[PDB]
């Protein structure tokens, strides 16, 4: 039994790991590379897509699902398991990646073909392939997200997939993994623990009252798949103490996702499920308004506050948000609220550095709006959470994360008596 990293090696995008065992070849995730590595989606997988006996998806994020169509484009015609939630989310995530994609490395024929082989596999349901036994575990990172438990040949392997931030309220807490011979885990935040959720939420409310009371705009750059709706849930459970103001979710995609959440009630925490039982949708706070097209979206730049605006991309890589920031960052009555990690050297960090001005869409725009970073809203299991999850596991291979973040986690692991290494592209590891 060997597990061969084929992506997310000393990096965060690309997640895809080939499991060789029981005389079968099971592919764990098949995501695309993003940002600078984006051009590697045109290169070959590094293995023979036609020799895979089945593939498993831990969640719908494009970076674990993005290359699936390519896998089908190049031959594969086997099954692709995922939780029903991932199965449905996946459709929205792929269609959008197709549409909004300059250098397409796959086409509509592939998406269709790819979605055609999806089969539901829910938490605690064992798949059988040869002498192999596989099962999903509650990962708590996205609705219907899981870590993989692969067993066979008397050995046990665990692929963490992405582990969510247990402090947040929307998804359920990650399940501990079973005792295993090898754990292939992520380490997106292996260097530090997360800022407490409760205190971030409180600070968030303060920012909203001060800004909206003064007639200002709260600009919140966010991702469309889970962060957006999570902010809405917080606006729903606290909107009772917040000044009345429209909440514009300026993301069609975030819309499509939100529309789908009621079809996924079971995929959320007890808290969230209790709200749905009362017959209420806790993801639609009073005043919510999904904006569909440009014309209305641009209107928001000229309209006065108070208002709360959610728009992508979550890392300012582009998207409707740049247009809001452009016209709003100059007014001191506004507030910018980051609810996701802003990588180094990005327009995000640049603004957080509080310079006198910033360059957005071809112009130098004074930065007078207030800036705030609500780290307690960050996505992955932070370092402390990583340590607890990994606890008691003999060997650990680290993937998904910047080299330095991975090492930091390694150090602690090493010092804990745990055998650790940093996955290398193509180099398989024995279980
Ligand atoms: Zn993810
Ligand atoms: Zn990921």
């Amino acid at each position: 039994m060997r597990i061969v990293p084929f992506g997310a090696a000393r990096e965060v995008t690309g997640s895809a790991h080939l499991l060789l065992a029981g005389g079968r070849r099971v592919l764990l995730d098949c995501g695309m590379f993003q940002g600078k590595e984006e051009a590697r989606n045109h290169a070959p997988f590094g293995f023979d897509p036609k020799e895979v006996d089945a593939v498993l998806l831990t969640h719908a994020h494009l970076d674990h699902v993005g290359r699936l169509p390519k896998l089908f484009r190049e031959g594969y015609r086997g099954p692709v398991y995922a939780t029903r939630a991932t199965v449905l989310l996946m459709e929205i995530v792929l269609e959008d990646a197709l549409k909004v994609m300059d250098e397409p490395f796959f086409g509509p024929e592939d998406v269709e073909e790819a979605l055609g082989h999806l089969r539901p596999l829910e938490y605690g349901e064992w798949l059988r392939l040869g002498a192999l036994s596989l099962a999903f575990g509650q990962a708590g990172h996205l609705p219907g997200s899981a870590f993989v438990v692969a067993q066979g040949e008397g050995r046990t392997l665990v692929y963490s997939g992405d582990l969510g931030n247990r402090e947040k309220d929307v998804l359920p807490d990650p399940s501990l993994p079973p005792l295993a011979d090898l754990v292939l885990a992520e380490g997106t935040y292996g260097d530090r623990p997360h800022r407490p959720y409760r205190e971030t939420v409180r600070e968030f409310l303060e920012i909203l009252e001060k800004t909206l009371s003064q007639g200002g705009k709260v600009l919140i750059p966010t991702f469309a798949v889970e962060r957006a709706q999570e902010i809405l849930y917080v606006l729903y459970t606290h909107g009772h103490r917040l000044p009345r103001a429209p909440i514009y979710l300026d993301s069609p995609m975030a819309g499509r996702v939100l529309s789908l959440y009621p079809r996924l009630v079971r995929y959320f925490s007890e808290e969230v499920q209790a709200h749905f039982l009362q017959g209420k949708n806790p993801f639609r706070p009073a005043g919510l308004e999904v904006v569909e097209h440009t014309e209305a979206s641009k209107a928001l730049n000229r309209a006065p506050g108070p208002m709360v605006v959610l728009a992508g991309s979550g890392m300012l890589a582009g998207g409707r948000i740049l247009h809001h920031l452009k016209h709003g960052l100059s007014d001191p009555r506004n507030a910018l609220v980051f609810v996701g990690y802003q990588p180094q050297g990005g327009l995000g960090a640049e603004i957080i550095a509080r310079p006198p001005a910033v360059r957005i869409l071809g112009e130098e725009v004074p930065l007078r709006a207030s800036v705030h970073t609500l780290g307690g809203f960050y996505g992955h299991a932070g370092q402390d959470e990583l340590l607890d999850w990994l606890q008691g596991e003999p060997r650990v291979v680290l993937v998904h994360g910047e080299e330095e973040k991975l090492l930091a986690l390694g150090k602690l692991l090493a010092l804990r008596g745990q055998e650790v290494s940093l996955a290398r592209f193509g180099e398989g590891v024995p279980v």
